[PDB]
């Protein structure tokens, strides 16, 4: 009874801001530059979704180095990082995405990506864990910049949903942190959240549910309701 899915991405299909996280500190250290983000204060830069606007947060307050690169150069460079750390192939789907998404596709259920993240990422992401470019899983990818406005802004999931041609009654958004439950939200979609690491001490009022696992789903029936 579903007509599509959206996915996010980071901490959903799969656990991969700890591989940010390396990225950003050996860009840094290859730049030359002093910072070096800890995990109690890459908690808090993740409040800020895109990796432009987290180095463009931390930059604002920070009493290190100044920045030898424009943004967006030192963005690219750790695009490039992360691109290849993920095709050392250590990185593994969430429990119960792949059931899901195969599930999803015999009954002829569309999927998008709906994601704050760099679509590089995307597409090295779904090489190492999928074993297909993103195009081969996905019928909609809503990525990066894409729109003006991240999550918690629900913008890329309106691309998303206009792009899939699905009223967000008929679709079912999976998420794991707040800017995301915000975000499906906010463009009429039922969420089920399950969080992680960086996103476990956060409130999650108005999830459709809750779950530990995404292995809990149960299968396309609990999507619904
Ligand atoms: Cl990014
Ligand atoms: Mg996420």
């Amino acid at each position: 009874m579903i007509e599509a899915i959206l996915f996010d991405v980071d901490g959903t299909l799969a656990e991969t801001e700890e591989l940010h996280r390396r990225a950003f500190n050996e860009t840094f250290a290859a730049l030359g530059v002093d910072w070096f983000w800890d995990r109690e204060e890459y908690r808090e830069l993740l409040t800020t979704t895109g990796g432009k606007e987290r180095i463009a947060r931390f930059l604002r307050h920070q009493k290190g180095d100044p920045a030898p690169l424009p943004i967006a150069d030192i963005h690219r460079a750790k695009t490039e990082r992360f691109v290849a750390l993920m095709a050392e192939g250590e990185i593994a789907l969430r429990p119960g995405i792949a059931d899901l998404i195969a599930e999803a596709k015999r009954a002829g259920i569309r999927l998008a990506v709906a994601t704050t993240t760099s679509l590089p990422n995307v597409e090295a992401l779904c090489r190492a864990c999928f074993g297909h470019p993103a195009r081969e899983i996905f019928d909609v990818i809503a990525a990066g910049d894409m729109v003006a406005e991240k999550k918690p802004s629900p913008d890329i999931y309106r691309l998303a949903l206009r792009e899939l041609d699905v009223p967000p009654e008929r679709a079912v958004a999976l998420e794991d942190s707040l800017n995301g439950l915000r975000a499906a939200k906010g463009a009429g979609l039922r969420c089920i959240v399950s969080p992680g690491f960086y996103t476990r001490h956060e409130e999650f009022a108005g999830a459709d549910r809750l779950l530990d696992s995404f292995a809990e789903l149960g299968g396309l029936a609990g999507l619904d309701l």
